[PDB]
Order: structure tokens, then C-alpha cells, then sequence
């Protein structure tokens, strides 16, 4: 399936050195201005060595910049695009109190947020309600990604941008939620 199909996404890694990966079904999409063929559909099995679909992803913004991919009760940890030793692991082994089958995740430089249903968990290296703490985000999300000053929440074929300081949905034209394909990916539409 092509990047600009208009279909919902499953997961996004966090922005690292200006690039990230998008996941949908069995496919991995590399989004980087410096890439020769940005957004070519590659198999997750080829790039990451695991079967899609994946539930959630995040990337730490420390020196090592490890990427974490979640599916079911399992997670995989990558550095330099290679699976670390002793992965995959049960989520319970690395992430005390975080549930299985998460909807989304994002990392901030150090906290990770995990999203599932109407709730989210904070993990540092009880659940709270998404809507109470992420003002204007209506509840359940499919995917999430953190940048520098904003996080992005993906719901179906649309998304929200949330300011990290205010934890509020930004006021843009046309307003959030809006098309991922048209306004986030810059897809010809
Ligand atoms: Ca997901
Ligand atoms: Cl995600
Ligand atoms: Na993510």
C-alpha cells in the first residue's frame, strides 16, 4: 500500500535528526528530506525483521537514540537499525505497569507516554485520561509522534498538533483535526 493512499496509520517513531518512520499494515515508510526515495513502501519484515502490523513506536532522544516497536505483549529495541541482543521482550519485563496492545506511544527528552483507549500512562527510564491532560484531543488515538515543540496525534485519516508547553491543540487553518495525507504528508490530493 502507498504512503498517500489516505488510509489510517498504525504507528510513528519520534522525530530524530529530522526524520521518522510511519507504519501501516505490513509496511514501513521512511520520512526524511535527505532520503533518495522518501516514503517508498518497504516491508516491516525487511527493514525491522518483524511482521506487521505494529501497535506503537517511539524513539529516545539521547546519544544512543534507541527505537522501540510494540506489538501485542512484545517489544523490540533497535540501535543503528539493528535489533539489540535479548529482544524481543515482554512489555512487563521493561515497562512496569504498562498494558499490552497499546494504541500509541511517544518519547520526550526523560518520559515516554503510552496511549490505550481513553487513558495514557507516563513511563520514566496510575493511568490518566487523554482528554483531561491533552486539551482538545478527543480520546482514543491510533498513533502519535513527538517533535521539538509539538506532538502529533493520529486518529483515522486525520490528526491533531498539540503544543508541548500548553498541552493544547494548536489553532491552525483549516483547523485540527485535518487530513494526514493532505496537511501532514503534503500528498498530491
Ligand atoms: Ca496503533
Ligand atoms: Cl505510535
Ligand atoms: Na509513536
Amino acid at each position: 500500500m502507498e504512503l498517500c493512499s489516505g488510509k489510517p496509520f498504525d504507528a510513528f517513531t519520534d522525530l530524530k535528526n529530522g526524520s521518522l518512520f510511519a507504519f501501516r499494515g505490513q509496511y514501513s515508510y521512511e520520512l526524511d528530506e535527505k532520503a533518495v526515495r522518501p516514503g517508498y513502501p518497504k516491508l516491516i519484515r525487511d527493514v525491522w525483521g518483524i511482521e506487521g502490523p505494529i501497535d506503537a513506536a517511539f524513539t529516545r532522544i539521547n546519544s544512543q537514540g534507541k527505537t522501540y516497536l510494540f506489538k501485542g505483549s512484545q517489544y523490540w529495541r533497535f540501535e543503528d537499525g539493528v535489533l539489540d541482543p535479548d529482544y524481543p521482550r515482554n512489555i512487563s519485563d521493561g515497562f512496569d505497569g504498562i498494558p499490552d496492545n497499546v494504541d500509541a506511544a511517544l518519547a520526550l527528552p526523560e518520559r515516554v507516554y503510552f496511549f490505550k483507549g481513553k487513558q495514557y500512562w507516563e513511563y520514566q527510564f496510575q493511568p490518566q485520561f487523554i482528554s483531561r491532560d491533552w486539551h482538545g484531543v478527543p480520546g482514543q488515538v491510533d498513533a502519535a509522534m513527538a517533535g521539538r515543540i509539538s506532538v502529533f496525534f493520529f486518529s483515522g485519516d486525520k490528526y491533531y498538533r498539540v503544543n508541548l508547553r500548553t498541552r493544547r491543540v494548536d489553532t491552525v487553518d483549516p483547523p485540527y483535526p485535518r487530513s494526514i495525507a493532505q496537511y501532514w504528508l503534503g500528498c498530491p490530493a
